[PDB]
């Protein structure tokens, strides 16, 4: 298995995610749909992204490494997406939404920085991405969590089990750009991006399953 086969995996993974997504929502009450549609964008950009490097697009030589740039697109565009996801979950006002979402995006912008930056100060992106990530880790489990408590019982508990996968799941990035090229370059880019593509995955095809079942069983 090389780069290549993962990149279609992952493409098709975001395909069938978006095609189930953009289905349950065909109906969609009229403020359920929103739900539903940012679902379908998080999971369509990825396919997007995923096909392009999978069709050797974007394949950036820095310094003695390869920066995969669409993958940096796919997260800038995407993660801020699945954090509205949250917050409208959580009850948030505009204002709330505006911290996040900036939080979120110093995140991938200093990762995708720091990725592009050949020499050893590219490490100071990456703590910059890391401390605005402990941010936005303790809005998610303080702030947002206090107020989601505020919703019904169902919803509550849905924010509560998005928020852990998300927490959890999300936190393992960084070790993984560490770990792989962009940093010590101990694990081969081959299976960086394979732990990666899982990753994307449930961050966001699992994580958009778990909500439909919530929505089915509510
Ligand atoms: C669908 C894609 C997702 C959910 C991507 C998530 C990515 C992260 C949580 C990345 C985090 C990073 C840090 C916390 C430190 C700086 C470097 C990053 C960008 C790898
Ligand atoms: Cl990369």
């Amino acid at each position: 298995v090389g780069l290549t086969t993962l990149f279609w995996l992952g493409a098709i993974g975001m395909l069938v995610g978006t095609l189930a997504f953009a289905w349950a929502g065909r109906d969609a009450g009229s403020g359920e749909r929103r739900y539903y549609v940012t679902l379908v964008g998080i999971s369509g950009i990825a396919a997007v992204a995923y096909v392009v490097m999978a069709l050797g697009v974007g394949w950036v030589p820095v310094a003695e490494r390869t920066v995969f740039a669409p993958r940096y697109i796919d997260w800038i565009l995407t993660t801020p997406l699945i954090v509205y996801f949250l917050g409208l979950l959580a009850g948030l006002d505009s204002r709330e939404f505006g911290i996040v979402i900036t939080l979120n995006t110093v995140v991938m912008l200093a990762g995708f920085a720091g990725a592009m930056v050949p020499g050893i100060e590219r490490y100071a992106l990456f703590g910059m991405g890391a401390v605005a990530f402990l941010g936005l880790v303790y809005y998610l489990v303080g702030p947002m969590t206090e107020s989601a408590s505020q919703r019904s019982s169902g919803i509550k508990s849905l924010y509560v089990r998005l928020r852990n996968l998300t927490v959890i799941l999300w936190a393992i990035y960084p070790f993984i750009w560490l770990l792989g090229p962009p940093g010590v370059a101990l694990l081969t880019p081959t299976v960086d991006v394979a732990l990666i593509v899982y990753l994307d995955l449930v961050t966001k095809v699992g994580f958009g399953f778990i909500a439909l079942d919530a929505a089915a069983t509510l």
